[PDB]
């Protein structure tokens, strides 16, 4: 029954990095910008308190609009909830402000990652063992994320951080939107997206993430993008060629009448033989792929079910694949003013409890 009734404010020091003034607790030393403005405003640093090499991100204009203030709040809530080895988590969150009145900047902290799945693949030839272990971690983390009723929505190699020990973490959740223009043409931003979400056929569920894993797995196994469409339509054709054209069941599930009309306009095609598409691949991997790359999302294998697939026999441990605590997203359907979103954010910042 021993409780803390107050919080000791750290001593902050300020310096100019990333053309901007960074103000952080003294525990964070030797800050050096990284990612070349690509990760955003991120500085690599050494957390002297934990003896950990960390990534410190400074949110830029988190409350410049109602849309952004809510996004900032959404990100913080998400990052604070994530507690899994295969998912990006929060080591610390802070602001130099002593009060809400002076609240403006938000700094986030996590483990420093070296490279994403793309960099890994570019540097060496991965063994099936590597692919096995990599996809295992993705599904282990997906099971957790999905158990909290969260959907990544933008799962792709650039959103998977990997280390020297082939350990992987899922990051950059797609909770906001992807400008339909950055989804235009011959772009990797669209190659891993489920068709139903790429063309807006219906209300997508968490299985859209499984489709993405299938795309990633196939590519790790063949070394080739599975559906490198030059545009949405070219990509859909690439997809139906492999998995066959929709049956009546799925057809009735597509809400857009125009989309339905369009679908029926295509010459019907049967599902291809994956054993002949993925020549020389492990028969177990081919089976799993067929279970993931199913056009009707309702029949796609779940992350939980996938982990129990014989293909992961060497890594599967039902007692070591954790689920998440309930995640309240009621705020998503909530309407608030900028300052109200900002207040909710500030509340979350000052109430942060570091990992044990
Ligand atoms: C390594 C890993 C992945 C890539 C591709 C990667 C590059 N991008 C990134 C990257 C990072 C990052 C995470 C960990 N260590 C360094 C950078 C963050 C970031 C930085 C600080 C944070 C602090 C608290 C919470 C979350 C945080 C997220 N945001 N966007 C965008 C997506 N692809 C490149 C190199």
């Amino acid at each position: 029954h021993m409780l803390e009734m107050s919080q000791e404010r750290p001593t902050f020091y300020r310096q100019e990095l990333n053309k901007t003034i960074w103000e952080v607790p003294e525990r964070y030393q030797n800050l050096s910008p990284v990612g070349s403005g690509a990760y955003g405003s991120v500085c690599a640093a050494f957390d002297t308190k934990t003896g950990l090499r960390v990534a410190v991100k400074k949110l830029s204009r988190p409350f410049q609009s109602i849309i952004h203030a809510k996004r900032t709040y959404r990100e913080l809530r998400l990052l604070k909830h994530m507690k899994h080895e295969n998912v990006i988590g929060l080591l610390d969150v802070f602001t130099p402000a002593r009060s809400l009145e002076e609240f403006n900047d938000v700094y986030l902290v996590t483990h420093l990652m070296g490279a994403d799945l793309n960099n890994i693949v570019k540097c060496q030839k991965l063994t099936d063992d590597h692919v096995q272990f990599l996809i295992y971690q993705i599904l282990r983390g997906l099971k957790y994320i999905h158990s909290a009723d969260i959907i990544h929505r933008d799962l792709k190699p650039s959103n998977l951080a990997v280390n020297e020990d082939c350990e992987l973490k899922i990051l950059d959740f797609g909770l906001a939107r992807h400008t339909d223009d950055e989804m235009t043409g011959y772009v990797a931003t669209r190659w891993y997206r489920a068709p139903e979400i790429m063309l807006n056929w219906m209300h997508y569920n968490q299985t859209v993430d499984i489709w993405s894993v299938g795309c990633i797995m196939a590519e790790l196994l063949t070394g080739r993008t599975l559906f490198p469409g030059t545009d949405h339509i070219d990509q859909l054709k690439l997809i139906l060629r492999l998995v066959g054209t929709p049956g009546a069941e799925l057809l009735k599930k597509i809400s857009s009448e125009s989309a339905r009309n369009y679908i029926q306009s295509l010459t019907q095609m049967p599902k291809m033989n994956f054993a002949n598409v993925f020549i020389g691949a492990n028969p177990l991997a081919v089976d799993l792929l067929e279970k993931m790359l199913v056009l009707d999302s309702d029949k796609r294998i779940t992350a939980a079910q996938a982990l129990a697939h014989a293909y992961f026999a060497q890594y599967h441990d039902p007692d070591d694949e954790p689920v998440a605590d309930p995640y309240d997203q009621s705020f998503e359907s909530r309407d608030l003013l900028i300052d109200e979103w900002k207040s909710l954010t500030y509340d979350e910042v000052i109430s942060f409890v570091p990992p044990p």
